[PDB]
C-alpha cells in the first residue's frame, strides 16, 4: 500500500481472523434471536436481546474492516461456521452460551491488543481500547447480572421465573 | 468567635460527633450500594435505593457543618470507621441493617435535641426539627413498609419475592 | 466471578487501596471547604473551590467502585483517616496542601497504571487514561497557576492580595 | 379579648418591648444608611447594606405587631430613642456597631423565647423560631464574615481596602 | 503573468519580504502567548492578548499572499527566524517588546507604501491604506495605553499591579 505505515502483516492477518470470529458471533446471535421467536419458545424480550447483539457484532466487524482499509491492509474472508446449536434450551442455557461467546471474543480482542503491543502499533491499541474493550466488559457484566437474576428465579418454579424475567427485565413490545 | 452567642461548647462537640456518625452512615450506604451492583447480587433498584441514602446522609453532615460555622463553632474531624460488614446478605438483611443504622442516627438526633434543650438553645432545637427529625421519621416508616413487603414475599419462594420487590417497588432503569 | 476475565487480584487490591485514598482526599477537601467558610476566615470563593474538589474526588472513587464491579472484583472498605490538619492557614498554605495531595493522588494513579501494564490489563490502562490521568494533569496545572498568582499577590500586602485573588480569580456568589 | 387563649400578660408586655427595640434598631440603620450616602463618606454599597437592614428590621416589628393582634394582645407604643451616634466612622466601625446591635436584638429574642417557654406558649416559641431566630443567626454570621474581610483589608492601606470591599463585596449600582 | 499589469518586480519582492516579516511577527506572538500560559507566569488575559495578535498577524500575511496572487506576482518563502527571546519577563517587558515589533512592522508597511508610490502603483497604495495602515495605528495606540496603565501600576507594588491589570483590563475566562 502507498498508505501502509507501522502495520504488521501479522496484525493484518489477526484482524482478518477476528473479523471471521465477529461474523460467526453475529450469526450465533441471529440464530438465538429466531429461536426465541419460535411459537413454542415465545419469549419476545429474549429474542429482542439477542437480535440486538447480532446487530452489535455486525457493527464490530464493519468497524474492523473499515480500520483494515484505513491502515492499508487487505480484507480476506473465509467461510463462516454455523452456530454451535440448532436449539438453544431455556433462557438461562442461552444466556450462558452467549456469555461463553462474549468471553471468547473478549480473549481474542485481548490477544490482538497484546499482539499490537508486541509490534508497537499504538494506533491499533487505541482503536481496540476505544471501540471494543470497554463495550465487551459492559456487556459481560450485564450478562452476569442477567444470569444472577435467572438463577434467583430458577428451581422448581423455573417456567414462572422465566416468564417474569422476560417481562420485567428484558425489553419488548 | 466574634459571632458565637448562646452556643454551648458541649453542643459544638456533640455536633462534631454527630457529623462523624453521618459520615460513617453515608459510608455504610456507599458500601451497601456497591454491594447490590455486584454481578452476583445484581439488584439494581436495591443498589439505587442505598446510593440515594448515601447522598441523603451526605447532605445531612454538610448541613450540620454549615450550621456549626453559622453558630461560630469549629468543625473537628475524626477517622471515619469502615462499615460493619463487607457483604450484606439478601435484600431483607440489608434493609434490617439500614433500619438499625437509621434508629441509631434518630436516637443521636433525639439526644442532641435533649442536649440543646438542656442548654436552652432554641436555634439548635428548631434546626434539628426542621431539617432532620421529620426526615428520619419518614425514612424509618418507609423502611418498615419495605421490611413488611419483603416478609410477605419471603419463605420458600424467597429468590422470586426478592426479584419482584426490586422490580415492582424499588426504582430502577 | 462468573464475569472476571484478565483482572489480576493485585489490581483488584490496588483499586481498593486507591478508593481509600480518594475517600481520604475527598474528606480533606471537605475539611478545607468548611474551614474557608468560618466567620474568621471568610473567603467564600476559596471555600467553593475546595467544596467542588471534594465532589470531584467523590466522583473519582465512585467511578473506581463501579469499574471494580464491572470487572468482577470485590469492593473492600477500610477506615478513612481524618485530614492531616484541623486548621489550614491562609489561601496559599491551603493551596500548597491541595497541590501536595493531588501529586500524591497522581503518583498513585501512575503506580496503578504501571501495575496494570505489568499485568497486561489494557481495559484498566484505558479506564485510567480516559477518566483520571488528564483530569489530574489539568487540575495540577490550575493549582500551579493559582499558587503563582498568590505569590505575585504575597509579601507585606498579603491580606489585600488574598482578598483580591478570592474576589477576582475564584468563583463566588 | 374574646380570642385570647394561653397568651400571658408578661409575653404581651415583652412583645411590646421587643417592638420598641426593633423600631429603635430600624432607626439606627436608617441613620447608618444616610451617613454612608454623605458626599464626604460616599460608599454606596455600605449605604445600601444598611438601608436594606432598616427595611428588614421594619418587617420584624410589623410581624411582631401582627402576631400581637392575632393572639389578642394590645400594641402599646413608647418614644423611640435616637441612634447612639450622629457619625459612624469608617466601614469597620459601622459594621462593629451593627454587629453589637444584632447581638442585642438576638439576646432579646432569646430572652423572649425563654419567657414564652416558662409560660408554656408553644405558638410564641414557634413564631420566633420560624421568623426570627434563624434570620438573626444568618445575619450575624454575614456581619462576622464582613468584619473578617475588613480586617484583612485594614492596616496602613485602610482607605484602599475600604474602597475595594465596598466595590467587590457589597451590592451597588 | 497573463494578468500582471503595473506591478513592479521590486514591489513583488518587497511584498515577499513583508510576508516573511509578518510570519516572524506571528511566530513572536505565538511564543509570547505560550510564555504567559506557563504555570510559573500564569496571566491568562496576557496570554489571550498575544495569542489573538498571532492570529491577527496571520491574517496579515494571508492577505498579502492573496494580493500577490491577484496582481500576478509569485510568492517566494524564506526560513522564518525564531523569536528574539525564549522568556519574556513581566507584562510590561513583553508589552514593550510587542510595541517595538509593531513599530518595525508599521515602518515596513510605510516603506512598502513609499515604494509603491515611487512605482506609481495606486492599487498597492490603497490595499495597504485599507487593510493595514489604520489597523497598525490603532494597535500601537492600544499598546501605548496598556504601557501607560502598567506604568501607573508599577513600582514597589508591581506584582499586585500586574495581577490587577490582567484581571481588570485584559480579556480572560
Ligand atoms: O441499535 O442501533
Ligand atoms: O449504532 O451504534
Ligand atoms: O446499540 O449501540
Ligand atoms: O437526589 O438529589
Ligand atoms: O437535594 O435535596
Ligand atoms: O432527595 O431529597
Ligand atoms: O459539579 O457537578
Ligand atoms: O459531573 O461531572
Ligand atoms: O465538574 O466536573
Ligand atoms: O427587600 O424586600
Ligand atoms: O420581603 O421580605
Ligand atoms: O430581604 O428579605
Ligand atoms: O478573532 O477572529
Ligand atoms: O477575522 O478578522
Ligand atoms: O480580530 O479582527
Ligand atoms: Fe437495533
Ligand atoms: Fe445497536
Ligand atoms: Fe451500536
Ligand atoms: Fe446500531
Ligand atoms: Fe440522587
Ligand atoms: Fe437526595
Ligand atoms: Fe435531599
Ligand atoms: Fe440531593
Ligand atoms: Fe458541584
Ligand atoms: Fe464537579
Ligand atoms: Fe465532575
Ligand atoms: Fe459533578
Ligand atoms: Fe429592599
Ligand atoms: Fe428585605
Ligand atoms: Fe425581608
Ligand atoms: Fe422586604
Ligand atoms: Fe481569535
Ligand atoms: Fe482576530
Ligand atoms: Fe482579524
Ligand atoms: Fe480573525
Amino acid at each position: 500500500s502507498q498508505i501502509r505505515q507501522n502495520y504488521s502483516t501479522d496484525v493484518e492477518a489477526a484482524v482478518n481472523s477476528l473479523v471471521n470470529l465477529y461474523l460467526q458471533a453475529s450469526y450465533t446471535y441471529l440464530s438465538l434471536g429466531f429461536y426465541f421467536d419460535r411459537d413454542d419458545v415465545a419469549l419476545e424480550g429474549v429474542s429482542h436481546f439477542f437480535r440486538e447483539l447480532a446487530e452489535e457484532k455486525r457493527e464490530g466487524y464493519e468497524r474492523l474492516l473499515k480500520m483494515q482499509n484505513q491502515r492499508g491492509g487487505r480484507a480476506l474472508f473465509q467461510d463462516i461456521k454455523k452456530p454451535a446449536e440448532d436449539e438453544w434450551g431455556k433462557t438461562p442455557d442461552a444466556m450462558k452460551a452467549a456469555m461463553a461467546l462474549e468471553k471468547k471474543l473478549n480473549q481474542a480482542l485481548l490477544d490482538l491488543h497484546a499482539l499490537g503491543s508486541a509490534r508497537t502499533d499504538p494506533h491499533l491499541c487505541d482503536f481496540l481500547e476505544t471501540h471494543f474493550l470497554d463495550e465487551e466488559v459492559k456487556l459481560i457484566k450485564k450478562m452476569g447480572d442477567h444470569l444472577t437474576n435467572l438463577h434467583r428465579l430458577g428451581g422448581p418454579e423455573a417456567g414462572l421465573g422465566e416468564y417474569l424475567f422476560e417481562r420485567l427485565t428484558l425489553k419488548h413490545d
